[PDB]
């Protein structure tokens, strides 16, 4: 039978339900979320690292003119100086005195090291989560990696299971982000050609290998006044290095819902954010006929000094009579409780005892012994440890956060005052009835 | 200077533009779209093409039975028969007279030709878009590959330009396109695992050349009555093929504002939708000083055979007496009026014929002949032709398209009631003055 199930996305956690059909015995459904990983689409748009701003050697003609082209190649500042006398180790340079020209050029490249120390700023759009379920059902257990996004199966040989639009979308990465060695930013870089100078992205490539490399680096050159010659350039510093020095926290750092950020690619694992609902059509073979299996009679139920935490802390001790021997699963239809076994062993009119988790400080449920209803109606104490390792397995209600006996006074309370209004109310219609008279 | 200009993002139709400047003179400027490419980001979900339903040798053996294991291959069907015996040429190919076993297998690969009869599908997320401008000013012309997505210069050799936001971004490609050889179909495809037997997506991979390959067609295989050695199976129908039978028109045919759709890269060119802003930085060096300007001592207008239309059908002519000579830009202040020319070489006194388009059967406008202002009034006759072959040139408003004799006609009208009611009220009035004495 196709039973829909709501799920929490949890990992760990395991998640308990019973299947059934009015023909069959009841089967102790087992599912558990191990991994979670929030894979987006990302594209990669530009790549950037600290420029090695190598300049040319200048360029001398004398008693002429030097004018400099145009060119295809990054950053090119070009400029041309007149009056100059360049001067190396030796003598002079050219031939005339005053009527010189050398022409000063200055462009950017990436440094030899930014096959590694390079961030790459790629756009993330849209998430999809990709889950992997432990489920156990009639001691057959079976582990399948399935997609969230509602219409795809996994293993169906086995098993087959749809899990449908999750609860809550998160995408933890925002439209735009930064990846380096393994860091993950939410930066705002500019966009390709948006080039300011000093701040990141200050120059870019399509890839790493790539001669399509833009940059607005401010580079001003100045006309030498020493003797000899140099190219000397004054320029902006690296928006690399200076984002590197303010870049701020990383999202293994700062992600919500406890995610945990992978690079290559990116993917967000262990993220436990809304509730899922998976439907999963139990195969027929795993049905076992309700003859087969041994009936219950008489149940009831009389839990002992429990405790509410996210540990197992609670005990119900199951009394019985019933027919045959057998073992049989026991759940419990309210969200406030969840028990430890999906099944026991009930053989002849005994007892046997289970154990439990809850939340709601009434312990208040019901529990389907071998199938049908249990009702449990009892109270217990908060626990005295403050902080616990493992997280929460119990969602809580109001409903059944109020305390049973925080109900009393409140309905006594809220009673009384309304039966005051009532009698006065009441008070008033009866002296106007005798005083119509 | 920045001289902010909204020019329409239809291509070609070039635009004329006044810039004025206090002590530099008017100037003429020229902006024309040439290209308009739109390339957005897109992700490669899935290739697929043709299977081929390659069935194996089958495993036959004799006194035993066969129990199968699961593979990696594309669409894994088992079945193993019990019965079986047998015949090729020659004779029984086993020994066993009655209990046997043979495992009927198949599964699901690529076609020969799958490495062009494939297709592959893409997300289309947001698509910025790109123009490339040509802007002449003065007698200077420059050609310059902007970026359309915000704050991005050009050709920032000679003139910064930035080109704003565009006023209605319009996507011609749904969230999903799939392309099959150089044609795009916005058709929802399946998502990844999501395989449907007769469907499209029905065999999907990463990869033309991947191996990690699935499918999901129905092969089912039945047992083989023939006493010849066969596997027979029915599968179903290439959902490959049935969608290239019912895929629909392309894009190509169906995009609106009819760009030209290209792939490799996936790009939609020349559209014509909106209106984009532009800020250009005009260099000092290009302003006239304003006392070379050879200004007018007084203009006149006046027009002759008027043809409202697409074309540049209307003709004016202008009277000048201006004190000096050389050329000098002529330019029109209306929205609903463009001219043909850009700049006139004046000569003293005498007589310049030019020609204009306009889009209202009142043409009355605002033109600077080389200077100041020039009011210009027209009862611009009906076009004759019904269809031209060349696009507009200016929007038509609501007031532009009520001619001179419809402003009289209705305007007398309403005057008229609203005279019968004011009159009316003020009878009122005095007869309520008479009878109150
Ligand atoms: C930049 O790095 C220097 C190096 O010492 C550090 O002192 C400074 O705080 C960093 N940040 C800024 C914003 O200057
Ligand atoms: C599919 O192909 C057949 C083959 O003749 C053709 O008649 C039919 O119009 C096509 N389309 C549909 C939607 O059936």
């Amino acid at each position: 039978f196709e039973h829909a199930t709501t799920v929490p996305n949890v990992p760990g956690i395991p998640y308990k339900a019973l299947v059934e059909r009015a023909g069959y015995a009841p089967l102790n459904l087992e599912i558990t979320v191990v991994s979670s990983e929030l894979t987006p689409s990302t594209n990669k748009e530009y790549v950037t690292c600290k420029f090695h701003t190598v300049v040319p050697s200048p360029q001398v003609k004398c008693c002429g003119s030097l004018e400099c082209k145009a060119s295809s190649k990054a950053d090119y500042t070009c400029r041309v100086f007149g009056g100059v006398y360049p001067f190396m180790w030796g003598g002079a340079q050219c031939f005339c005195d005053s009527e010189n020209t050398q022409l000063s050029e200055a462009y950017v490249e990436f440094a030899p090291d930014c096959t590694i120390d390079h961030a790459v700023a790629l756009k993330v759009h849209t998430a999809a989560l990709k889950v992997g379920l432990r489920i156990v059902y009639g001691n057959t257990t079976a582990r399948l990696d399935t997609f969230v996004n509602g219409v795809t199966p996994g293993s169906s040989r086995d098993l087959k299971v749809i899990a449908g639009p999750i609860s809550a979308a998160f995408s933890p990465f925002d439209h735009k982000v930064v990846i380096r060695k393994g860091l993950v930013y939410n930066y705002d870089f500019p966009e390709y050609g948006a080039m300011n100078p000093g701040a990141f992205g200050d120059i870019q490539a399509s890839s790493l290998d790539a001669t399509d490399i833009v940059a607005r680096t401010d580079i001003r050159l100045l006309k030498p006044s020493v003797k000899n010659i140099h190219v000397p350039y004054t320029q902006a510093v690296s928006g690399y290095e200076m984002w590197k020095n303010n870049s701020g926290r990383p999202l293994q750092e700062t992600a919500p819902f406890g995610c945990k950020i992978e690079v290559e690619p990116l993917r967000a694992t262990n993220c436990a954010y809304g509730h899922i609902p998976i439907s999963i059509d139990i195969p027929d073979a795993a049905f076992v006929r309700s003859s087969e299996s041994p009936t219950i009679l008489e149940v009831s139920c009389t839990v002992a000094d429990c405790i509410y935490s996210a540990d197992f802390g609670g005990s119900l001790t199951l009394q019985y009579k019933a027919n045959r021997e057998g073992h049989c699963p026991v759940h419990s239809h309210s969200t406030t409780a969840v028990l430890k076994e999906a099944t026991t062993h009930v053989t002849a009119t005994g007892s046997i005892t289970l154990h439990f988790s809850t939340s709601s400080p009434q312990a208040n449920f019901i529990v389907s012994l071998c199938g049908k209803k249990t009702t449990c109606n009892a109270e217990c104490k908060p626990p005295a440890d403050h902080i616990i390792g493992e997280p929460h397995k119990v969602d809580q209600e109001f409903q059944a956060a109020v305390s049973k006996t925080s109900w009393n006074w409140l309905l006594a309370l809220f009673g009384g005052a309304s039966s005051l209004i009532v009698v006065g109310l009441i008070v008033l219609v009866c002296s106007s009835m005798l005083i119509n008279t």
